[PDB]
């Protein structure tokens, strides 16, 4: 089997991407944030505290003929941005892009934090990191990908995120029309439950490539590119008037600037992030200070290849016995 679904930016900045997901019988379609950095499939629901719902579409298990309570199971998750959610668990039929899993754990939120409530466009998350990170207790649950894997034509999924445009998540096949050149594959460590890999270095603009190992994770659920302070300082030093602002919470730059590209290494291959991808616009409405898309990972404890980086590539998440990542230009 295969599946193929379009993923769409939630706003003009590509702050996140939503993908329609069918849950239950008859189908209830919710728009979920596919997150290669976490391992829970959770939804706004008929159980979510009413004051914490503001425009989201909810899953109502009582209206699904295939929903079953997973008796005694609970879940509770915290994200790197400080957001959180928790609740109880149903099993149900879940389909993505024509690919169906029966018996998927659908984590029903009873509580969500303010950042979820305030984002009316995201109806929940679909985690695509390793199942070892799933937070269901007392019986940990599998991700949608792990449940689908044995049925797939190839044990893979691919992320093809757009810049200010829709893109695609495919399951079970690699669309050879979706990228240019060849795919370069690189080793993955699953020790922390992430798609963790080592970039071979970076360049700023037209500058020389610096060969240096940068461990980090491929995380579709993180907007920005978070890298070591040395690398980030080297990038922003090429933008006149850029500075790190403790008041704003990262690097800002004059909205009048033209940003340089940023290149990262994948083995001997190179992915180039155009400068425009690194513009996250005014820090507040009407400001002439703009927020940068490359930020320091200092204090996060891990480097994160978020959407700013991933959207410059066609990315293969190879879930074979020994997992690997692939990157191609596009
Ligand atoms: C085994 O789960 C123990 C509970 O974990 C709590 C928890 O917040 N975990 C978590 C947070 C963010 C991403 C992710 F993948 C996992």
């Amino acid at each position: 089997s295969t599946g193929s679904a379009t993923t769409t930016p939630i706003d003009s900045l590509d702050d996140a991407y939503i993908t329609p997901v069918q849950i239950g019988t008859p189908a209830q379609t919710l728009n979920l944030d596919f997150d290669t950095g976490s391992s829970d499939l959770w939804v706004f629901s008929s159980e979510t505290t009413a004051s914490e719902v503001d425009g989201q579409t909810i899953y109502t298990p009582s209206k699904s003929t295939t929903a079953k309570l997973l008796s005694g199971a609970t879940w509770s998750i915290s994200y790197g941005d400080g957001s959180s959610s928790s609740g109880d668990v149903y099993t149900d039929t879940v389909s993505v892009g024509g690919l169906t899993v029966t018996g998927q754990a659908v984590e029903s939120a009873k509580k969500v934090s303010s950042s979820f409530t305030e984002d009316s466009t995201i109806d929940g998350l679909l985690g695509l990191a390793f199942s070892t990170l799933n937070t269901v207790s007392p019986t940990q649950q599998k991700t949608f990908f792990d449940n689908a894997k044995a049925s797939l034509d190839s044990p893979v999924f691919t992320a093809d995120l757009g810049y200010h445009a829709p893109g695609t998540y495919n399951f079970g096949f690699i669309d050879t029309t979706a990228y240019t050149g060849s795919i370069t594959y690189t080793a993955v460590s699953t020790k922390q439950g992430f798609w963790e890999w080592t970039s071979t270095g970076y360049a700023v603009g037209s500058g020389t490539f610096k060969s240096t190992s940068i461990d980090g994770i491929a995380d579709t659920g993180t907007t920005l590119l978070y890298l070591p302070a040395t690398v980030v300082s080297a990038y922003w030093a090429q933008v006149s008037g850029a500075k790190s602002s403790s008041s704003v919470g990262g690097y800002v730059f004059p909205c009048s600037a033209t940003l340089p590209s940023f290149t990262f290494g994948v083995g001997s291959a190179r992915i180039v992030i155009p400068g425009d991808y690194i513009d996250f616009g005014p820090i507040s409405t009407g400001s002439s200070s703009c927020f940068g898309g490359i930020q320091s990972s200092a204090g996060i404890g891990i480097n994160i290849f978020g959407d700013v980086a991933l959207k410059a590539a066609f990315v293969v998440f190879n879930g074979a016995t020994t997992p690997t990542l692939g990157f191609a230009s596009k």
